[PDB]
């Protein structure tokens, strides 16, 4: 069974596209689905191989139960709300998920174009993010961002179901949420104190040592070992945005996963905290305005229909 | 002797334009922010060269030069004229500075527009902000390659830059906005052949039409103009498209340099007016000027000093 | 696995296709050649990497196989078979040997082409040499995106490597060329409209026409074929333009691997004799096939050990 | 005044060489095309920026100037001298327009060329074309650097312009083209040290051999002049192999410009026809002139009239 | 797999290799530093992707081994072995760790070693620091294009990972380093033709001399192995030029990655001892080895856990 | 101009600095030698074009301008002089020719000084060899953006070309080198905060600390200084890192050019000796010099004539 691109190739811009399907909107969404990778190499293959242009689909559970009859995946659920003492992960609607990736924005605009000219009268748009990588990998508090994400077969193992859902292998988990900082706040901390934040070191990327790296630090929380002693991760290709007049400057998270209880648990310690932990310090610069979860098929799932 | 912005830029790939007015107080604030906006573009644009072509050009209007300096006034320096065409309407809108920032990526456009507006908070309000990008092989949203006429080297030097004529403000520029939404689903029931009569060039090659062929309410025949002494009056331009999908905005962001503005000028009432043998450019049938505003870009010396 | 020779290779954008047939007395000076062919690719290759790309795919014909090599012949291997179609011919020309010669630049290619026909001087007659080169946005001479639909990664390998059907010759596959010259002013009195007719898919965005619109004379529609399997029958194609403004020559250069003759040969018949639904390829009606010859190409090792 | 056509080019790796005869009657149709292909140039290479670099130099021979224009001549405009040497000949061949189009890729060299000839058809009869590749380091067929002596920057500027001296047709050149066949294999059997004396510089590092050891009868001893004041007499080169391996062609496309044909001419007969020192160029001995024409190449304003 | 360090590189132009010794006591620094080096060479590597192809192999000796590890050793691990032949010598020196650190650009390279130094600062001493760089054609400072018949894909991972011949250490491979100086001036003075039979290959275009022609004590000739097998013993070079103009050191330093070292020690046997129809590699009468050690490199996987 | 040396270089990422004496019975061979330095660096620059960017700056000290020449010395040329600061020394330490090898790549630089050298066998003794390669965001090795405020263009131009103030020598400059050595153990003791009190800048954006934060003993403090008229006095610097991570080397190479030598005279008193506000730059208790020397670059035009 062939996944779809969740293993990418590392990319400079993205648009992430997240829509509701109006009632009556079933037939012409399938269709969609059905055509989605034949777009895709229509669009991609006149900029190969500098163009790296893929784009993964997501469909939300209740959409999914509106789309599609017989047995569901197994982890796929409403995103769940989070209310912590002091932060709170909403959630927001979303039925679709495109999320479009190349080296160039004019081919991600090029796909989302076609995509939603099929989709004109059928769907209604609920977010739209167009987001670029910023320098060295930085994302917009200033640290690199992506560097402990897994690789090769760590990856594949970590993002793709398996035997433990077989009707449902090559597929995978992606939560979304849009976050926006408050970056008078942040630039008011030396980077000593940033560091104390995110768990690394500001110019270098070298993580803290474990008897300097705070308890409520972002990496200490997002670590996260199993019951066999084996680290459990996700994939992560999170992506700046932003517009200067209305001084919004944000992070897009996306985080995919072979179920959704290894996302939900990071995001649990984030936002509920731990024994040592109130909660994790970038949230205390850092506001969810969106959350959403979707399951990401097979490539074969989707030519089928 | 005199050092002009960065107008003749080479291509580049990404654009922030941001058009701002200056609140009642803001004076001073700006006039600070002019004089260090060439050292925050090598701040930001020196890390990353040299692929990183990172330039700002920063550019005044002209209510907004009044309050700003006294002393002399650029000689070609006054507000956008509203065009009211039987049809088709330029309209003027609120504009005091213009910052059209380009580079290689948008992440340097980006960061330099955040230091601009970080200094500036407090004194001038947004009115504008867009983030253009190239889309494919130089190509516009009407699936049209743009550009391809511009000048280079010598004479864009000549059609852009003032000289003789005003000298004190010799190395300047006279820019002109204006941005364009367009109607891709009726451009779009149009054939290819209708599209190039539109244009007046072929979609795919680029090659112009003959004058056996080209219409006279065509793009290419209604802006290109001679002048009196007969030699044709050029603008560079760097248009980009912006959009989004979601909202089905899909847009064209003129910007065009001149040398002085009565040739844009001349251009745009050809386009909105007509002539004796074509009622308005037909490429106005497919898009509406939103904004419309006229900047004096400075040399840079002139900026440095204040 | 046995290693195959490079068929599956990165996007190229230079070639060289050369066809000879081996002269009396030749075969001894031609084995020498194949089993040296490979370190060849690497000398002239190696240093130019990363960017050169050379690769040289090594075929040999049907008449040449029995005359180079006793023990057994691939299954699939014939003399390529003339299609005498009510209006359109695939014709059939002589060829031994295949090199089919790709990188990134002309010189790499010609640099290899030098020493393989410098050791096989005096051994073989040169049929055909064609110097190919690829449009800059992946367009062939009839100014259509060629190549989008070709099979990539798992069902590549699965679609043109011979496998357990054939064990001794795993890692092989066959090849078809065929050179054809394009009537290009007939094309360009088409409209764009009419030209996607021909092809199936729109010119400028490569987008496949649906079901309900393309006819069953397109291109696409006719090479689209489905097996007992269900399945579509798929092949890697490398076409590549070639031409010489002096003489009006403007072309295509064909090349179909395959694990087996049998989907390349059914997709010529449809195209050549038609369907139920269908005279023949419109594609036909600007394009003659002038060569046409059929290779298996081995793989690597079965060179290497000679 | 003067715009220049493109005759100092970045180094480009491919290029297509047009000579061409004007028929009887072609005249009006040749006028309409000149006054064009600079807006063609662009038409075809302007997508395809920055990396296209594609450009085009246009030249008239004497006898075709006289037919299509009246009124002054470049002063240094005459036909090709032939040199009959002792042992080689430098050929005349026929030729009115020279159409020398050059870009990083030989695609973009084809579509420009295929637009000329479009435009031309009926006009003119083709009298030769070569499709040139420069190999990966600079070298030329016969395995040498090719170029490295060239001037550039002002000195370029110095030699290859009408200036002041012709003034109606300043900013204008000269070229003179030949085409070269070589014999390949009598050239293979010197060794690297026999190649290096005729050529005058070391194979492997192109560094010059120094006087004491340069043959007076090697390529770069003849093709150095001094003109009456001791400086260097220089022109501008762009030699560019060619070839075809079925019919053991191997060539080198010599396109030499200069300000006035007299530097040129002089170099050519030093080594055709010898000096005191040197019986003739012993690059000749591996080389045979096939065609031989020369062009005046106007100021691109001049063909805008 | 279990997970191998990044033996297989792609090309990089830049290198450093660092070879230290651990001081007595320093064990359990040394353990903690190997435990983290995955993730230093992801810190200062994951911000220049992907153009960086920064990687680090860390090889440990045989003596090292014993004090830094309980279990089981490698099955091929041991001290290299001096080889004194009749004119020249291999000699052994001391290391205990080895850094093969590789980039597209020095300064990254340099980067990792600072971080790397940085933990082991007290614990080890250092024996020997290169600095390497490709010259621009892949040629090496005898003026030879090195690496042409290096193995390639799966034909790499079997001469150079360990299989389940020691299953405990599969994935590891085992390098062998030397550095060596050149007498350019002697070099210099042999003709090209000469020169190419001491290499066995031609010196601008790199074809190997045909077999009538090449001598026996040429390098190529005696790096040439077939083995008990049939067939061809291969190993996966990377050598880097290095020097210093004012020291007139002008250096290759030769690295070697095999599955076992019985391969790479045939081969210097061969060089340094000579066989039946050669005294010893010509090379050597223009190279001196001033190193020479044995190290393994394990899975990635091994280094992670301790 | 007359034709000046490569003094203005674009940005190039490696860099060989080579610092010679001349012996008694030198002379000679070195002045062959600079005639031909031109055609040297065109030799091994050529064939790496356009990405290769290699250029050779040729400088003559003081004591040596009178060995080799006869008739007018430069205004500027005197030997370095050593300033003997309360807590900072500068040394002057021996130098008669400079060669400033920069390039993309080290190799070239390499082959280019490895010709040099070989010609000057015999004749000179080096003093210094550093090879220099940039860190990734033009960062030197406290972690610093280097170069930012350099001039460009004219500006540039103006500041480092002698012109008619010493006619006979137009078209060369000034170059003064140091080599300094960092303690970066100390430094990176420093917070960020405190490191940019030291340098006058921000670390990771490179924005100059305002007027009212900026101390008077900051690095950009003390080498900001201003003319008779009020413009500032700039020269141009090309700064390298460099090191060696086994002997604890971590270091920066300081080339400065100016039109003439006062500029950076002037620069290096207030760094060393202080000024009435401040003690001396505090960039000199992290940097110690241990290498001093100044030279003339000559026009192009002067090396060819002789
Ligand atoms: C709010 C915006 C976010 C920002 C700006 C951000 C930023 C960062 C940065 C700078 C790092 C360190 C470098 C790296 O390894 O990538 C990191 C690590 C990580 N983040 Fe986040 N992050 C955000 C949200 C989240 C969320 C919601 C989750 C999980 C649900 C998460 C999961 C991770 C994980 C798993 C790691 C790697 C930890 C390890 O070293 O083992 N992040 N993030
Ligand atoms: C006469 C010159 C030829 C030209 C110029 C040409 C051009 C094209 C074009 C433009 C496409 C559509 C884009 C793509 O998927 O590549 C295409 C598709 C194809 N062509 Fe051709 N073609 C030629 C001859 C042939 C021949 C002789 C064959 C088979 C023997 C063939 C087999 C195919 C196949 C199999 C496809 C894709 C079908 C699918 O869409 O599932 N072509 N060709
Ligand atoms: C001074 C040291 C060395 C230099 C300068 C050098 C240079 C070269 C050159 C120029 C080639 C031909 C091109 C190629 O295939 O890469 C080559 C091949 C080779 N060298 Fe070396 N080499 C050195 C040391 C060694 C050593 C010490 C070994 C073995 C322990 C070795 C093993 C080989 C092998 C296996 C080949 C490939 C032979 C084949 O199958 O063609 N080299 N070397
Ligand atoms: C250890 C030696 C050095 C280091 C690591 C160093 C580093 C730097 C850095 C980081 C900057 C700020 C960015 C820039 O504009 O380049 C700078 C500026 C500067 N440095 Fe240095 N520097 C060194 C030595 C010197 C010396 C010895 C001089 C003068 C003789 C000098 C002259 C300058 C000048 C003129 C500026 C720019 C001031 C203006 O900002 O308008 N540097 N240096
Ligand atoms: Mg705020
Ligand atoms: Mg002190
Ligand atoms: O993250
Ligand atoms: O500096």
């Amino acid at each position: 069974p062939e996944p779809q691109m969740v293993l990418s190739p590392l990319t400079s811009a993205a648009i992430f596209l997240v829509v509701t399907i109006d009632s009556g909107g079933e037939d012409t969404v399938r269709d969609l689905l059905s055509d989605v990778a034949s777009l895709e190499r229509a669009v991609g293959f006149r900029a190969q191989p500098d163009g790296r242009l893929s784009c993964v689909t997501g469909i939300g559970s209740e959409a999914w139960d509106r789309l599609f009859s017989g047995a569901r995946p197994a982890g796929l659920h409403p995103f769940r709300e989070l209310d912590g003492p002091v932060h709170r992960a909403v959630a927001t609607p979303g039925d679709l998920l495109f999320h479009i990736r190349a080296s160039r924005l004019d081919l991600c605009f090029a796909l989302a174009t076609e995509i939603m000219g099929r989709l004109r009268g059928a769907v209604t748009p609920q977010d739209e993010v167009h987001g670029f990588k910023y320098f060295d990998e930085r994302d917009m508090l200033g640290f690199v961002d992506g560097t402990e994400n897994p690789t090769g077969a760590a990856a594949r193992r970590a993002v793709l179901v398996g035997a433990e859902d077989p009707a449902f292998a090559g597929g995978s988990y992606a939560v979304v949420q849009k976050y926006l900082h408050d970056i008078d706040a942040w630039e008011g901390l030396s980077v000593e104190a940033q560091e104390r934040v995110i768990g690394r070191r500001k110019m270098t990327d070298v993580e803290l040592s474990d008897d300097v790296k705070p308890a409520d630090s972002h990496v200490a929380l997002t670590s996260v070992t199993g019951p066999d002693g084996s680290d459990l991760e996700i994939l992560r290709d999170n992506m700046p945005f932003g517009s200067v007049g209305r001084e919004e400057f944000g992070t897009y998270f996306i985080g995919y996963a072979r179920t959704p209880e290894v996302t939900e648990t990071m995001l649990e310690r984030m936002f509920l905290g731990t024994a040592s932990a109130p909660h994790d310090r970038i949230l205390d610069f850092s506001t969810a305005v969106t959350g959403s979860l979707f399951f990401t098929p097979a490539a074969d799932f989707l030519e089928d229909l």
